[PDB]
């Protein structure tokens, strides 16, 4: 990690990200209804896809970034308006829109 | 690319903030290079400078502290005899890692 922060301090100069993922239940509980990044980056149109068990549900547009910096992937829009049950296993990838490769970003189980 | 770099970086450790812009400060008369200043180092390790001028290694010292703003001075005078270095040099710096003792550029003036 410590050769890769200063690639990119070389590359970029300046970086500031929080990608902890906050998850969100739903109701009921045993439901996983979104996962929420704290600060993400700005500087592209990122969108995310969404991953159930190993099955692709795809891409779906990006919800705005608020004034705290945070954007939230709701799995509602990716699943027809229900969350997902927590046995599951969840994976949420980045999507680069410049190149349209996609790197993981949040796992639920 | 640099967002693959980041993507990978961020799902390794979630939470990031550093700026290693080089802020080059001249010496007396100013078309001498005297430092560098970085407005947000990493304060994780105590990371060391090594400075190369024109192809000549000057070697590995410690900088100043990190100051209160975050950002972190290294002066070449200490490393070059007590002098600035001439602005048709060409001046390398590199961060160390004293965990590896692995060099990384960080500014290149020329």
């Amino acid at each position: 990690d410590t050769a890769l922060i200063f690639r990119l301090a070389w590359d970029v100069k300046k970086l500031s990200f929080d990608y902890t993922p906050n998850w969100g239940r739903g109701n009921p509980n045993n439901f996983i209804d979104t996962v929420t990044f704290p600060k993400v980056l700005t500087d592209k149109a990122y969108t995310y896809r969404v991953a159930v068990s190993g099955r692709n549900l795809g891409v779906k547009p990006s919800y705005a970034v608020e004034s705290d910096g945070s954007q939230k992937v709701n799995f509602l829009e990716y699943n027809s308006g229900y969350g997902i049950a927590d046995t599951n296993t969840i994976q949420v990838f980045v999507v680069d829109p410049d190149t349209n490769n996609d790197f993981i970003i949040a796992q639920w189980n």
